[PDB]
């Protein structure tokens, strides 16, 4: 690590990555509270003090999952 801020941004980023590395993989009809308890014991999740922060992040992850699964942007990264 040469130069890179850390804190809230790092926490949110780590949370998303944690969900992706989850098993099984966050389904399409999955519930935040239904998957939270799965990571509730993890440090990445415990890091998020604000419950809303975890809820909002989860929703965003779901949106990307659906868009990532089905072909939408064959050009984008």
């Amino acid at each position: 690590g040469s130069s890179g801020s850390s804190g809230m941004k790092r926490k949110e980023s780590a949370f998303k990555s944690m969900l992706k590395q989850a098993a099984p993989p966050i389904e399409l009809d999955a519930v935040w509270e239904d998957i939270r308890e799965r990571f509730v014991k993890e440090p990445a999740f415990e890091d998020i003090t604000l419950e809303s922060e975890r809820k909002r992040i989860f929703k965003d992850f779901m949106h990307v999952l659906e868009h990532e699964c089905q072909h939408s942007g064959p050009s984008s990264g």
